């Protein structure tokens, strides 16, 4: 085969082949500074020698604390070329999360700038990366780790997820079943290196010989700045949370921007419902760019299913995540541990080449979350199958509560609220009204240009759910408060109430 993706079994070999084949092509750009594949390849080789001198060796985990930028990408390639895995540290982490990630992962060095109180003292500064810029071992194998990304810590300590070269290759080999990507694309490098969206941005581009456009620091703050850069730099592929897309749409329409240079907008991270999509579709259509909903998790290498948005999508009121990539086997599993009848909701279980090998130093959790039956991963997500094989995303599987004599599926209530045409987000929790008097309440976000009242939402909910599932109060917020991992800050919602 001529295809470098099919022919290579690790990311370093893939990169080197793509670079050597056409090394003058642009791999990465920062403003007008264009770094060719050849330049990037030599630069990262020089940085790798620097890491070898700090003792980095195959199997090491090297911390990375940098903004997404050219230096950060060189540092990733350098770490990988040493046969090591990178452990990205979000610059905005609470100090305690960064402290835990570094202790947990046993990081033996850090590239970039250490956080305040950082226990890793073996450091290669950003300046030392820049110094290698224009200079002149077997490398990793399929089964070696490429990175360790940590889950958000919703349920307990952040879980460290080691992802292998073979895992990433399997995702990259699967992408062309949904996407038409080529070497002429320009991908915006946007997300924190600590998010696995970043992994997709980087390798989506490198695996096809495409260019990674770096979002400049000056443009990091507003969607107007964001649009200005993507349009000016000829970006063709962007990756967004549905929430970011709301603000993007609003800035594009109001600013009269031309978005039609984009070929794909790819969503991940959150439910995507039609009220979030209809205004873009109204202004711009669904062809240029194509919009593609994506569902995935760190444990199964970034993305699992995709659904390209169509007119039909806009005409229904659920979040449809679509069909699994070709590497995956799937089950939808009841509470008794057995499959469910097609059409009914159960826990999504996943099998295949994209599954990680388990958590880092968590034998107990790994046995639980990665059962043999064929090895599976339990997502902790509820889904239901459509009569095509497409999945609808229902909610998290751990949101059943006991209240006032009922078991209550909060995810069901959230889903019912999100069916409303003028709602774009919602979270249902329990709060105290009078001592010993706890009730369901719902904080929600109205779509731009609307103002749905508590009375109207109550009226909508009573057509869908039994009275024991009715939120007792509604609270309109300008947006839901979020954590650094973007997970909705439930301490903050409490305070809002
Ligand atoms: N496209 C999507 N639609 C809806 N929800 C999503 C989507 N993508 C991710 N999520 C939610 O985010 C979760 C991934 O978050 P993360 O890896 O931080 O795990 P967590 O459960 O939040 O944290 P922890 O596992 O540490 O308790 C998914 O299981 C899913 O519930």
């Amino acid at each position: 085969t001529s295809d470098p993706i099919a022919r290579n079994s690790d990311l370093v070999s893939l990169f080197r082949e793509v670079a050597a084949t056409a090394p003058e092509r642009t791999a990465l750009s920062a403003e007008d500074d264009r770094i060719s594949y050849g330049r990037l390849d030599a630069w990262s080789d020089a940085v790798a020698r620097t890491l070898l001198a700090e003792g980095v060796r195959p199997g090491d985990r090297v911390a990375l604390r940098m903004s997404p930028g050219a230096e950060a990408i060189v540092a990733i390639l350098a770490i990988l070329k040493c046969g090591a895995a990178y452990v990205p540290v979000d610059l905005r982490n609470p100090v305690s999360r960064s402290d835990f990630i570094l202790a947990d992962s046993g990081a033996s060095a850090l590239i970039g700038e250490p956080h305040e109180g950082c226990a890793v003292t073996r450091v290669v500064r950003t300046a030392a990366v820049a110094e290698c810029k224009d200079a002149e071992a077997p490398g990793p194998g399929a089964e070696d780790m490429a990175y360790v990304i940590y889950t958000s810590g919703t349920t307990g300590n952040p879980k460290g997820v080691p992802v292998r070269h073979a895992n990433v290759l399997a995702l990259l080999a699967g992408a062309p079943s949904v996407f038409d990507f080529s070497g002429d694309d320009r991908w915006l490098l946007f997300h924190s290196l600590s998010f696995d969206f970043s992994v997709w941005e980087i390798w989506g581009a490198f695996s096809t010989g495409a260019e990674l456009v770096v979002l400049p620091h000056w443009a990091a703050r507003t969607p107007e700045q964001y649009l200005a850069v993507i349009i000016d730099r000829g970006v063709t592929v962007i990756n967004q949370t549905p929430t970011a897309f709301l603000a993007l749409t609003e800035a594009a329409v109001r600013g009269g921007r031309d978005v039609s240079g984009l070929r794909y907008v790819i969503f991940g991270g959150e439910k995507l419902t039609a009220p979030m999509l209809r205004p873009w579709a109204k202004a711009f259509g669904l062809d240029r760019p194509r919009l593609v909903n994506g569902y995935g998790i760190t444990e199964t290498t970034v993305f699992t299913t995709f659904e390209e948005i169509t007119e039909a999508y806009l005409a229904q009121d659920a979040s449809i995540i679509g069909r699994a990539l070709p590497s995956f086997g799937t089950r939808v599993v009841g509470d008794d541990g057995r499959d469910v009848a097609p059409g009914e909701t159960g826990e999504l279980w996943l099998s295949g080449a994209q599954l990680a090998e388990g958590y880092l130093r968590r034998p107990e959790l790994t046995a639980e979350k990665f059962p043999e039956v064929v090895r599976y991963y339990r997502t902790g997500d509820l889904v239901s199958e459509l009569p095509d094989g497409r999945f609808a995303y229902e909610g998290r599987a751990d949101l059943q509560i006991k209240l006032r004599g009922y078991r209550i599926e909060l995810s069901d209530i959230e889903t019912a609220v999100r069916r409303h045409d003028d709602v774009v987000d919602a979270v249902v929790t329990v709060r105290e009204f009078k001592p010993g008097d706890l009730r369901l309440v719902c904080a929600y976000v109205a779509r731009e240009g609307s103002a749905t009242t508590a009375r109207e939402l109550r009226n909508h909910i009573k057509t869908l759910l039994p009275a024991y599932m009715h939120p007792a109060r509604y609270l309109p917020l300008p947006g839901l408060p979020r954590t650094v991992n973007g997970k909705v800050d439930r301490a903050a919602v409490a305070r809002s109430w």
